[PDB]
């Protein structure tokens, strides 16, 4: 539902989700990965855009959450019966149907199920456990249908499916297959992202045939019945075992199948191509939703591989856009709680920077002559040279320059900056 939010009242179930989310840090001193996909979908809140401020206050206390855990639906669903399947991949269908009666069947040998007269559960048997080759063909439709129905989906969308690399307990009464191991297959992350959309195929597909359904009974809904985007990874799995189901019998016979944490630091690297766009702002709304997401940095990195070091870099660089304002002023404060939150990126484990300290230091000659923010700039950096301590000199022979400087004459208090 807080996928489905990003009305402002489910923004408000983000709140007290948030608050809650807290005491779970307390539970912590998977279902959370869903959770990292609901942040992204808070950073498309960041997108969206005064009660906004509020929803962002309770979304900055979801981002100390996540940190503390690091520590209408409207489906529209792919053309299936226009697309046409090539005869050859039918005797594929014939290889992975039978490998879906054989784990079929398998499942029953797992709970010791037999061949029956009758569907008697309390009998340990079903009608249905004798072998896939006795199926008259119609039957093998049973199972080749659905499949049949995917591969249309895969062609639908054009993706490729062809010849390459070479394919591959006291004992149960009824047909007794032993299935070969897809679940020792892997699938490349391209193809766990085509995994992830045969999963959005079937939730799309099978949500709307679920939603026409039960608009033909006059009834409601299903828990499901919410965009693929929008479910707990949890609720994604069911789909997606579906999807590797396949996509990994496709690895295992060796097809090429194409579409023809650290992630966290990754959305953190989103935040600074956010920052870029806030220099195309800085050209000159959107931007105080930026601010909103400096809120969000200060909290996130409160509790704060090398893609996050090269956020400090981006840290660095974000610090150049207040240079530009060195030479609204609460979201200025929100980058300076930014700034020591920064030093706690600092605290996770280029000379350019020190030449700015050159004009910090010539601007101190305008204050000889007797705006400020070019000095407060030099204090959070100072700050940072703290972090230094916790872990470019000709800059700071500049800086001794800035020293003759406090021989020329509020001030002492930026003395005590250097």
């Amino acid at each position: 539902d807080v996928p489905i939010l990003n009305k402002m009242p489910l923004k408000l179930l983000t709140n007290h989700y948030e608050r809650c989310w807290k005491y779970y840090c307390l539970p912590t001193g998977t279902s959370e990965e869903e959770l990292h996909l609901t942040r992204k979908l808070f950073w498309g809140i960041f997108d969206s855009l005064y009660d906004q401020e509020l929803y962002r206050m309770a979304m900055p206390c979801l981002c100390a959450i996540a940190g503390a855990l690091p520590p209408n639906f409207d489906p529209r669903p792919v053309e299936t019966l226009n697309v046409i399947i090539p005869e050859k991949l039918d005797s594929f269908i014939n290889k992975f149907a039978e490998y879906t009666h054989e784990k079929w069947a398998f499942d029953k040998i797992q709970n010791n199920w037999s061949y029956g007269e009758n569907v008697d559960e309390e009998l340990k048997t079903h009608p249905m456990l004798r072998p896939y080759k006795t199926f008259s063909e119609k039957d093998k439709e049973i199972y080749r249908w659905p499949i049949k129905e995917s591969l249309k989906a895969m062609i639908a969308w054009e993706w490729t499916i062809e010849k390459a690399r070479e394919g591959e307990y006291d004992p149960r009464e009824g047909y007794n297959p032993q299935p070969p191991d897809l679940s020792g297959v892997t699938l490349s992350r391209e193809l766990q992202a085509m995994a992830e959309q045969l999963a959005e195929n079937y939730h799309n597909t099978w949500g709307r045939k679920k939603k026409q359904e039960l608009e033909a009974k006059g009834g409601g809904t299903h828990p499901l019945l919410v965009p693929y985007d929008t479910l707990t990874a949890k609720e994604k799995a069911r789909d997606r075992e579906k999807a590797q189901e396949l996509l990994k019998f496709l690895q295992m016979n060796g097809y090429a199948v194409t579409r023809g944490y650290f992630l966290s630091t990754p959305a953190k690297v989103l935040g600074s191509g956010g920052h870029a766009s806030n220099k195309e702002k800085e050209m000159i709304f959107c931007k105080l939703a930026a601010l909103v997401r400096h809120r969000v940095s200060l909290f996130g990195t409160d509790a704060p591989l090398h893609i996050l070091a090269r956020s400090l870099d981006a840290r660095t660089v974000m610090k150049s856009g207040p240079e530009i304002v060195k030479a609204f002023f609460e979201s200025a404060s929100e980058d300076i709680e930014k700034m020591v939150e920064n030093l706690r990126l600092g605290k996770v484990s280029t000379t350019v920077a020190l030449l700015p300290v050159l004009t910090t230091l010539f601007q101190h000659i305008a204050q000889h002559q007797f705006l400020d923010d070019v000095q407060v700039s030099c204090y959070r950096t100072l700050c940072s040279i703290y972090s230094l301590g916790t872990t470019v000199e000709k800059l700071r022979p500049a800086l001794g320059e800035c020293l003759a400087r406090l021989a020329a004459a509020a001030f002492l208090e930026p003395q005590l900056n250097e």
